[PDB]
């Protein structure tokens, strides 16, 4: 079960640039007997590192690898360009929570100022002096085609790249076993409704008060509903790690008695 890594991380590169593809398996091998594939066709390279000294149009395509131990790696698309500006991306398809590095790369490392970053045609970031954009933690709003524009001898634009940010679980919805306003003494079940679209830790809250902390149970019961229980209720759904947690819209419960 191999995996491809790039020395300069960028999946999109200019013509005449250096990019090295390394086939590495954590189940350790094996070593060197390597099997590199370009557009579903095996290449003459056996070295664990597929080095491209000066990139050209035919070096573009889908890459796959095999290292000693059986298990063909996930396919990675590498694209070589010509032009003035290039929006460089570290990955094309990834799950939310994973960081995303963006780079507005200029031809022959020329100096560019008044740099803009676009997501689906709309500019979202300005940099006076060219700088990299690293989104520490991604979500579904980061999905889409990215571009960059900057000022050199003239205002140049880069070609666009589609980035796919895959959603794990949708933002949760707090559902109550009874409708609001409810009568005092009622037994209420609070359920943090979400579906993993493929371990989840849930927590229940009331305004600022913590009702129940991190646990696998998607349910919480208000044993005997009192007037003091009237307020805004919301839940939080998160991965074991914690990396990713989503809050739910506030659900008001009015208790009458
Ligand atoms: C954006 O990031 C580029 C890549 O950096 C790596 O990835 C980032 C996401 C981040 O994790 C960072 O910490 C990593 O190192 C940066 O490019 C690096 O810096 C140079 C610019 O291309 C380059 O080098 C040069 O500098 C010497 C002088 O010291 C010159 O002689 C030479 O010609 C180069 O100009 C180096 O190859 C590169 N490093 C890697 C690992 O790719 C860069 O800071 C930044 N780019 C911009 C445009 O702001
Ligand atoms: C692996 O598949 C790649 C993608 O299909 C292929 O690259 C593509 O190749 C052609 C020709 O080299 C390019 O298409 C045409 O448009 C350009 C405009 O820049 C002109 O130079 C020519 O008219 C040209 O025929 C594609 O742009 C190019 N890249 C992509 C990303 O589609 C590779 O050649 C294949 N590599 C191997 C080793 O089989
Ligand atoms: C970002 O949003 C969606 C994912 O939430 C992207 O993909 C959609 O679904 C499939 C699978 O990737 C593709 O066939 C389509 O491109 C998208 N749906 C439709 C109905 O077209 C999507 O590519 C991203 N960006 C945009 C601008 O749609
Ligand atoms: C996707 O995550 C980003 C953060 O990575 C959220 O952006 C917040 O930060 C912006 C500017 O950086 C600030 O103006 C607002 O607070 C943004 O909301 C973004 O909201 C988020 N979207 C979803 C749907 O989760
Ligand atoms: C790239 O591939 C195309 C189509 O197979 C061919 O016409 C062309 O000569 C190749 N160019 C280089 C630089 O190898
Ligand atoms: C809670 O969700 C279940 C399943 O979708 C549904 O039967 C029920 O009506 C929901 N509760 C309310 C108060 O709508």
């Amino acid at each position: 079960k191999a995996v491809i890594t790039l020395q300069p991380p960028w999946v999109s590169v200019f013509q005449e640039e250096t990019v090295t593809l390394h086939c590495e398996v954590l189940h350790l091998p094996g070593s060197s007997s390597t099997q590199w594939f370009l557009n579903g066709t095996a290449t003459q390279t056996s070295t664990p590192s597929y080095r491209i000294t000066s990139a050209s149009v035919n070096d573009s395509g889908e890459y796959r690898c095999q290292r000693g131990l059986s298990g063909r790696s996930d396919p990675i698309q590498l694209e070589i360009h010509r032009g003035w500006l290039l929006l460089q991306v570290s990955s094309r398809v990834f799950t939310e929570g994973e960081p995303l590095a963006l780079r507005c790369h200029a031809w022959k490392d020329k100096l560019v100022y008044n740099v803009l970053y676009y997501r689906n045609g709309k500019a979202f970031k300005f940099f006076h002096w060219n700088s990299n954009l690293t989104i520490l933690k991604t979500n579904i709003s980061h999905n889409g085609t990215y571009h960059c524009s900057g000022m050199g001898k003239h205002r140049y634009t880069s070609a666009g790249i589609s980035v796919t940010v895959k959603e794990l679980f949708p933002a949760p919805v707090l559902n109550a076993s009874v409708t609001s306003p409810l009568l005092e003494g009622n037994l209420v079940t609070l359920s943090c409704e979400t579906k993993l679209l493929l371990q989840l830790y849930f927590s229940f809250y009331m305004g600022s008060k913590t009702l129940r902390g991190r646990n696998t149970s998607s349910e919480y019961q208000i044993l005997t509903a009192r007037r003091e229980d009237s307020g805004l209720y919301w839940c939080e759904a998160a991965t074991e790690d914690g990396n990713v947690l989503k809050r739910s819209p506030e659900l008001e419960l009015q208790v009458l008695g």
